[PDB]
């Protein structure tokens, strides 16, 4: 009985590879997945140009995107 954005802060951290990777404003790497933000943490590798990014622990930040 939760709130889409309860849904997507109790989600588990990923492990894994993302195209459609967006920079933040701030210099965070972030994806939509399954309809939750997470954000890159720890250590992140992207390509220097283009989304690609490898991240041990992609992190929902509980943020419900449209994009
Ligand atoms: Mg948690």
């Amino acid at each position: 009985e939760q709130t889409p954005e309860e849904i997507c802060e109790a989600k588990p951290p990923i492990d894994g590879v993302f195209n459609n990777v967006f920079k933040g404003d701030e210099g965070g790497f972030y994806i939509n997945y399954n309809g939750c933000e997470y954000e890159a943490t720890g250590v992140t590798v992207c390509q220097n140009d283009g989304t690609v990014c490898s991240s041990s622990a992609w992190k929902p930040t509980g943020y419900v995107p449209e994009s």
